[PDB]
């Protein structure tokens, strides 16, 4: 029996449930209750505060959690990052009032407000800089106008929050917010290593599969050699005859980020009815 | 022209609309209005109170409805259950205050509160027991604390509601809450038998299809004989050559509940890029 | 870099985002902010008032928009309609109090209330009729009861709004509400013609693909000649052997509106496990 | 310790909480939980389904409830109606399809759908009429179109629901929906009679007070005799001098429904600064 | 029977209903339906789009409406403004991109976007300036960035919307957004003049009363002469004895905006228990 | 110009805005924006995270804030508590799994989870006990079941959260959650001492006034001496004649918690029309 911690609210909650569903786990019956028991898969899911998930995995009984990479950097927990999940990512920056040409060295002896004080204190220490780091519970950007701090450190999205308070980011970026699957450190006893390996392989199938599309298309046999070079697939393309003997159908996996260039090339050699379909799971 | 009753709210409403959409019927334009006319399929959908749907099919002009099996047991309507739809199921139990070792025979002459009084009265009669059954409109669990009844009878999910009121279930379970497609009894006149048969076949295609996944995978020809035994499919697996002549691609339907064991076996004989896809409709 | 205007609310908003997602564009991160930048596709999406989108494309810097055909008729903008998108369509009618046998000629010299005054004034002019057209901001049906107008002109859905105010539609219908992709008129400079052509081809792939389903089915070889005539596909059906040598699997695109007749015919010649799957993109 | 049942949702819920607050009882801390304990007043409030409240008072341990008068007529409970609360009232009527001149005698042997079957069966019996009364859970108006019943019986507001289904009300009205304070029948033991009397007196203070306004106004002494006749108050008006010796200020309770006529009369005899204030509690 | 138009949504809707309630009219039973009939006061209220209310009063059968003063300036309707209601007010300004020193004369021949084109065209004409005014449906501030206009004209609150798009207001302000009670022009026939006068007097009682508070306080008789000068009231203060013969209680209306200075002065001459209460209606 | 911090969400937010409104400050225009400027009172209100308000007052530029007393204990800020506001109060307790007879001394060397780690660490130190205090972001009760802690420390309301996780509170209570007005420590410069004193006096007027009701009642002169003893008021009751010379009207402040006993006594000596009204502000 495995126990898995899932974010109960915020930007990571829906895509976390989505990826767990595509790996074949029971979806949350209703957003009101806070556990979901999966008897067929032998897993129980707990919906918890995002900022706490790393502590639950690292000091508690949870085998796995899904949380942001910055929240693991801030927690001080000793957990293993098994997979980057491909969503939720965003930079983490120092920021200060526009129009003063701030640089990292200006932070020495200043007051820096953040919701991630342990992350920031370790970053400054590595750079050899001492400052006064002030923990706040949320929305730190207004703390400069209101006199609590000289600079801040926070997740930045597209900079909307910074510009709305006349702040400019500076310095080298910190530990980012990408969603990760974390695992409790420790070997335990074989029979539990196996159940843990199974969950990781299943989530990995979604993480990998979601990077590709399946292309299906009709192709003249005369253009078949060129098509094979254009879509080599993961092993080699599938080739099947059509009723018309001068034609075949070709099936091949292609990366999402390559798809439109690939289709233009296929169209130019005579390919017709070029179909593209979502992949949600693939065990390579 | 067929008329079909659909639950307008509650746990059965979204999965009911989902299954009707996958059978190819027009989805509800907006959740505010209460009918949806499907001119191409020649069907009209009415969104009604769940507890009333069985009466509308059994005494009204509706040809079909989707409701819970317990609501058909409680209604006294004479309708045909054509299909179990595979969602919404839950046990229906007697329950009484924890710590008293209640058994079914203790109900004789007691006061039993329930939202399904006809269901309960028929269950007790079959067992030869007489008691006083008290109809309530909803949420019956609090009626024991408040002195209206000695025991209750209600749908139980995972027992959250019972434990939150210090109640323990006992006795043989009653008619459960699984969602069913019900049909009005009666033969009418041939031309309407045909239209009715068509809807049932279409919903049955979703009910059946949703129990499987399509597996696609690349396979060495040397492992082909073993693969065929591992995934026999519904008739026999599809086999197509890859460009590489030592390899093929195999397609086969497999039951959802079998999928992960099947993939482990395929991986161990040399299969690569094992893909798994949702099935939403299959006419066997 | 392309700029595309998307309806920010109303009946057209979700299906507009849906079609853009299926063409492979970044979906709106959250419904609160009003732009979405797509760096990989080199497109920026702006979420605007539906009634304004035609003016933004026709007089502004936007390259494309998605809006209703009636809103283009009302705007007076000079834009190109590139594609009908297949949703949101509804008739646009004159309407007047029930029980008076209104005809189009009765409008001469009357007061007509509408949210689309330029559309209505051009329609009347073409028919040679002069009347007083009164602009209102919304919900015009009540304006007759309240004495502001003698008749109205409005989008009609299924006539719910008309019957709820005792109004009956009459006359030839006007410019309808179907969703369209519009483009700014003008040739600019080659390098921008190409980027524009790419977006249109991608949306066209969704518009075309969404009219079909992929049929997959197992078929006895003895029935193969008949099956080929029943499902000719877009080019010709794919044919692949099963393990069992007396059988094959057939793949073919078929129109959504044909699917159930097609399956009945296939069942009657011996086809088994007839599968039907959504198509979301097809470049013919 | 008293236990009081309060409607947990619907049209009666907010005005019920409002009247209990004005009688000085602790207001519901948050709409999520379902009890509120009032330690200073020695009362506990339970928020329950409206249709069940009469059964909880009549067969349970609750001392009081607030519910509709029709729900008491339908419940069959033996409870005392202590006060009409002055909100929620509405007529209860038979109704049938427009354009057929239905009368009460046409109901004999017909099918009548209603959410209040016991109320309707007793009403028909008193009139000497036999019919088939069909219990439904809610929204009964559509049951005629859908073939379940020939006529209905339901609360009517302003007839919106009737006209929206082409129904016309007929016959003598039934037990109406006005909100009432009900009490469990029975004398118990003196010390509990006293606590019960206290709650009734406190709610009665709100019921009575809410029918009046306090008028305050400045008045010339020369017009004082006429003013006294215009506002006699509940006992006799309060009269106090102003600094200016030719003037006084007058205070008097007047009925809400009389207020504007009263003010016109006072203005015409020389009264100035006529103030009118809400009364929320008055023990006569 | 009077008909009154009330804003159905937006910033003016709740305070409009609030002021009508304090004048003693029936409050909207539920926000879903769109009329409210007041049988005791002989008035019917219609909840309409704010931008349309002036047209309904000026060309329709409505006797009164509540809307913004700018919406009357934009409508071109011939209505009487009877009262300023004391809420909803905000300036209406031209605005253009920051950092260019725009002045009113720079508008000549430019493109100006606004939701109030008739208001703007009349303002420019009075100043002798010709420009191209572009009607938009809402949120006009983004139209400059997007190339549709050179400048805008819009209601400004505290400038949040302007600064969020880098716009600066300039020039003389236009017709503002303060809420007003408007009346249809025309004398009709005596018996309807009277009913109209009554509504205006009742709303005026709220408009006037809401500018004051009632002060009540205990005062030594030795300080009575000074107190009388500090709170003269609307006519002269009320003076009543306390049980203690060296003391009195004083009652007087004072303006809300004066209240705190007044209390400081009273405290400094020996006044105790200085009470201050809301006034919701006063007929002077 | 004063700056005041107000809770932006949670149980303290609405009653905080309510008390500020009754002291005569501008109410939040809309819950979306996060500042409100009051030009007439010369105060600006900032709506912030509750857990941060003490830090904003203690280290920032804010003059005042409203927050929970426990949040001040947890913050470590050096602020002055000027007033207890009379809402939001609740006990703060250690808690551990039911059925083990936990006492305070059992905490030595254990793991204690809490959202208020500084509060807990100072409480344990004062008692001479060392333990490991684990910071969590919220909802700490589940941390025992999930293995992160042996005991917790949290605000308890009525114990719903404790019993829902099988926890029992024990030990002496900690710093409670009552809402307080806090002020920045420091004298600054006279002209700002005065503006600060004014706000405190105004909030104090609400805090004091809200503990009383105004009683108004008609009284026979023969019972006047007894009535004066029953309602002495804050100074002495107001006495004014009625028109009827055998009667008077009496006005007196009485404590809310005394009101019903007081009215029973007045009724028994002949008092009639006993009226009771809310007090929202009183400067003693
Ligand atoms: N043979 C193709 C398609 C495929 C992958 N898996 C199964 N089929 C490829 O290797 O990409
Ligand atoms: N031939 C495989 C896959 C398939 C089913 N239907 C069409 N193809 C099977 O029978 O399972
Ligand atoms: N060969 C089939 C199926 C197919 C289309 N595209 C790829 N395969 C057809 O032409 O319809
Ligand atoms: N004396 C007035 C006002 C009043 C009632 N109660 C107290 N004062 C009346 O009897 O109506
Ligand atoms: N006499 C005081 C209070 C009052 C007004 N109206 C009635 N009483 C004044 O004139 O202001
Ligand atoms: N004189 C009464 C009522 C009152 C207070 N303030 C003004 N009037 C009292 O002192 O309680």
């Amino acid at each position: 029996m495995l126990r898995v911690a899932v974010p109960n609210k915020g930007a990571l909650s829906e895509p976390a449930t989505e990826i767990l569903a595509e790996a074949g786990y029971r979806r949350r019956t209703d957003s009101k209750d806070l556990t979901v028991i999966d008897p067929v898969n032998n897993v129980e899911f707990f919906f918890l505060r995002p900022k706490d998930i790393a502590i639950y995995v690292g000091s508690g009984e949870l085998d796995f959690g899904i949380t942001g990479r910055d929240l693991v950097c801030d927690s001080g927990a000793q957990v293993r990052e098994r997979l980057a999940l491909g969503f939720g990512s965003s930079s983490f920056r120092y920021a200060a009032p526009a129009g003063r040409n701030w640089t990292t060295a200006d932070l020495a002896g200043m007051r820096i407000a953040t919701a991630y004080p342990n992350l920031v204190r370790k970053d400054l220490a590595t750079k050899g800089i001492e400052a006064t780091v002030i923990r706040l519970d949320g929305a730190v950007e207004i703390s400069v106008q209101l006199g609590v701090a000289d600079a801040i450190a926070d997740v930045v999205g597209s900079g909307r929050t910074l510009s709305q308070h006349d702040l400019v980011a500076f310095g080298e970026p910190l530990c980012d917010s990408e969603a990760v699957l974390i695992e409790r450190a420790g070997t335990d006893g074989q029979d539990q290593t196996e159940a843990r390996d199974q969950l990781v392989a299943r989530v990995q199938g979604v993480v990998f599969g979601q990077q590709y599309l399946m292309l299906d298309y009709d192709c003249p046999r005369s253009a078949l050699k060129k098509a094979t070079a254009i879509t080599p697939g993961l092993e080699s393309p599938t080739i099947a005859p059509l009723a018309d003997p001068d034609w075949v159908a070709i099936r091949a996996l292609v990366p999402r980020r390559d798809v439109n260039g690939i289709m233009d090339e296929l169209a130019a050699i005579g390919a017709k009815a070029i179909l593209a379909s979502d992949i949600r799971f693939c065990r390579f």
